[PDB]
């Protein structure tokens, strides 16, 4: 009945060295571990030692073309990580990147390691660069390698490759990367609340909306819930938890649940724009601990206001220990959102019936 926690400070050394400001700081990761010590979290948590994915791991789902390019990075000057950051969609590297990415992946798969092995029963991970944008053969969006679905894919690895993961992605950008690694599989589950915006949001793809559904065999385990017309927060995240992701959730009945946990849905962030609170967050946590006999592992993604993030990851963690939840008309353009999703998977879900 223990909650793992992963965090090194190593993962602070990735940094934009044109622009100190960039929003993916090194200090995300450093204010979240100390708001967990602060409200006296982190003595109440079983230490997980961060590690580096090796890149056999990585090809669990990346090219070998994209491992080497972005292992390349280590050695270059200025001028050539500013070019090879460039080939991407809103990538910055330093010498630094490749490495940090692959103790972020490492941390999450000691993590489901400790999850899987009975050593604990949830856990969290306080890791940078993020990971959902990352597809198998490009970097994207402040991500190099796709570290919750590394851990998926290391997960089936270790027990049978037909496990059973379900993946909710409640960062309020698209996973792309994600969605494209699992489209064709039915045993992994992807769930992702997002601002789509018609296609204006970032990643700016109609891949993010609700009737990409999955294909082939992975028909019906693609849940895309888009939000269009602005701030979104408590009441329609909790009204998409209690129609879609939790009956959905129960009905795929997950061995493991991963969160691509990004904190930039939340109250204060600039780039997200809504309003998700601490306590929102704590009860979406919460309802997914109901779920795979509670074998959650929460994994940092985006999320840019220093104090929101360490607030909101820090309430998540709490749930995980067992602390008592929070007891909190949603936007027409949400009822929407949610009625569409619902018309698009209740030919693959009897739940929604
Ligand atoms: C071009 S942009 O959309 O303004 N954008 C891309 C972006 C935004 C958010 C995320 C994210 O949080 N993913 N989870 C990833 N990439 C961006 C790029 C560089 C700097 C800034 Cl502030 C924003
Ligand atoms: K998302
Ligand atoms: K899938
Ligand atoms: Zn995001």
């Amino acid at each position: 009945p223990i909650t793992g926690l992963v965090y090194d400070q190593r993962m602070m050394l990735h940094h934009n060295m044109w622009d100190s400001h960039h929003p993916e700081l090194p200090q995300r990761i450093s204010r979240i571990f100390s708001r967990h010590e602060e409200l006296r979290l982190l003595s109440r948590c079983h230490r997980i030692p961060a590690r580096l994915a090796t890149e056999e791991e990585l090809a669990l789902c990346h090219s070998s073309k994209h491992i080497s390019i972005i292992k390349s990075s280590e050695h270059m000057k200025p001028r050539d990580l500013n070019r090879l950051g460039d080939e991407y969609n809103s990538i910055f590297i330093s010498n630094e990147s490749y490495t940090c990415a692959l103790l972020a992946a490492g941390s999450c798969f000691n993590s489901a390691q400790a999850i899987l092995t009975g050593q604990v029963r949830n856990a969290v991970a306080i890791v940078r660069p993020p990971g959902h944008h990352a597809e198998k053969d490009t970097a994207c969006g402040f991500c190099f390698f796709n570290t919750a679905a590394l851990t998926a894919r290391y997960a089936q690895s270790i027990t049978r490759e037909s496990l059973r993961v379900l993946i909710v992605d409640w960062d309020v950008h698209h996973g792309n990367g994600t969605q494209h690694i699992f489209e064709e599989d039915d045993s992994v589950l992807y769930i992702s609340l997002h601002r789509y915006e018609d296609g204006a949001f970032f990643p700016n793809s109609e891949d993010a909306n609700y009737d990409k559904v999955g294909l082939g065999k992975g028909r019906g385990y693609n849940v895309n819930i888009p939000w269009n017309g602005g701030k979104m927060g408590d009441p329609e995240y909790m009204a998409a938890f209690h129609h879609l992701v939790m009956p959905i959730a129960r009905e795929f009945a997950p061995e493991l649940v991963l969160v691509s946990a990004g904190f930039d849905a939340a109250r204060g962030d600039p780039l997200g724009g809504f309003q998700v609170t601490p306590e929102g967050y704590a009860h979406l946590t919460h309802q997914l601990m109901s779920l795979a006999a509670g074998r959650v592992l929460i994994i940092l993604e985006g999320g840019y206001n220093l104090t929101s993030i360490s607030e909101s990851m820090s309430m998540c963690t709490s749930m995980l220990l067992g602390d008592s939840p929070p007891s909190l008309p949603l936007k027409t353009s949400a009822t929407v959102s949610i009625n569409n999703v619902l018309r698009a998977h209740a030919p693959f879900w009897s739940s929604l019936r």
